[PDB]
């Protein structure tokens, strides 16, 4: 049997019950860290945790060999596939399911806190996000701008936006809110479609999942330059506020106390 | 100090390590079980997984009297909520922070899965969310259908919707995925704006944090009288499909082979 166990949001204590459960007793131990960063953790301490050695594995071995490196001992063992938050979540390892059936292997999977369901501490109600999107750096000459139009289409239906922020595992690379809000700014010059300026009012969610996470609103002039603390971060672009969760921005989260009068 | 520890998805397994064991360190716990059920386990297991009693909070108990019945104890006590899913999540949640800060007490989140990260295991990217809706059971000269027009304009822009079903937690009541599947059929026939018919195409849900989940994927035609085992459910509507997604719905979830051609 396949495990495809999430470790968390941000340490190892993340994991569920269940998780450290079955990864205590599998044969065999592997990992990801390359689709999020776990800011509150070493490899060591999911190892200590586990009682296990773990055998992490690049983009690559995952996604080129997948099949070929971990598959093979799941026909005979028990293997467990580790990596942060809820693994299906933002990533393409759901597709991995697929490669385990073909190769006579059962898959189990068990969840752990995602990042996507994390953001409800911001105040945000949780169903009145709308697509989702992620802001990649720009690479060479080409500059990456879908998730400018995944704003505006939710900000005219009043949803909320999440924004994955990019990660570059292999260069220790982690974006921040602040490059974040620099590239939606250019794209907004580039665009002009009004969506994306200093007046807009952003949410920042810094190392959720931590007992002291960074969770901070306000206009971009007045947050582009501020210090959320060691990443990783993520970005949310509000649609029309409630009330309500305009009083928890305000008295949770330190926003300007003029966001409490919504213009309905 | 007070503590939001989310229960996880199903059984006193899925509640995280982190949340364990700073509910064994609380001097009170609390629990509420009104806004979901934990249906792979009891309230006498979670109480003797954590070796603490637990004092059920009504939803009365809650909305009405939080600042009376658990901040009290939070001055010179390390008290516990308990609830299902991740903390936060339940829309009138994250507003009980403020009445923890109104009350000169700190609140920290200790996070788990939630339903909104572990649909993921249906194989539809994250992303492709819209806006979320509750299916309600209609009642007395009460027939609420907004949650049509939630799948009408998610769908219309190529979105997946997620539809929690009705409950009467008290009664122990769940509405299953085919009562919600005749209600919609139901709907459609009072709006027929072509949203949801027999022809369109469903996942199922069940049982989600289990090691043995229930996925399925299918026209409504087939479905709406098929047995998906006990509750809760969850019901989504897909856009488009992502080809990936399509094969993972064939080869994981039993989806017909007709979606490799139909909704791709
Ligand atoms: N604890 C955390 N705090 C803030 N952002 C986080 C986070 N965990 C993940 N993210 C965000 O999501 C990106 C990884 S996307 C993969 C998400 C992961 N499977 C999950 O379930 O959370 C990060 O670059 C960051 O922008
Ligand atoms: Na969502």
């Amino acid at each position: 049997v396949m495990y495809f166990i999430g470790l968390g949001l941000y340490d190892e204590r993340d994991i569920t019950v269940k998780g450290l459960e079955i990864a205590k007793k599998c044969d065999y131990v592997f990992a990801e860290f390359y689709t999020s960063l776990m800011a509150g953790t070493t490899l060591g301490r999911i190892q200590k945790l586990i009682g296990k050695e773990i055998r992490v594995l690049s983009r690559e071995d995952v996604e080129l060999n997948f099949e070929n490196i971990v598959l093979p001992l799941a026909k005979e063992n028990d293997v467990a596939f580790l990596t942060p938050g809820d693994p299906l979540v933002a990533t393409t390892h759901a597709e991995l399911r697929i490669r385990a059936k073909r190769a006579g292997v059962e898959s189990y999977v068990i969840h752990a806190p995602s990042i996507y369901s994390a953001v409800g501490i911001t105040g945000l109600h949780i169903y009145k996000f709308g697509k989702s999107a992620t802001v990649a750096y720009p690479e060479g000459n080409w500059f990456p701008t879908s998730y400018y139009d995944v704003i505006k289409e939710n900000a005219e239906r009043g949803l909320h936006t999440l924004l994955f922020l990019d990660i570059k595992a292999e260069k220790r690379m982690y974006m921040t809110a602040n490059e974040a809000m620099e590239l939606l700014l250019k794209v907004e010059d580039m665009k002009k479609g009004g969506v994306f300026t200093d007046d807009t009012l952003v949410v920042v969610l810094a190392r959720a999942g931590s007992l002291n996470p960074t969770i901070r609103a306000g206009y971009v002039k007045d947050l582009i330059r501020e210090d959320f603390g060691d990443p990783p971060h993520i970005l949310i672009v509000p649609g029309k506020l409630h009330i309500v969760e305009a009083e928890y921005l305000v008295e949770i989260a330190g926003a300007p106390r003029e966001i409490l009068r919504v213009n309905v």
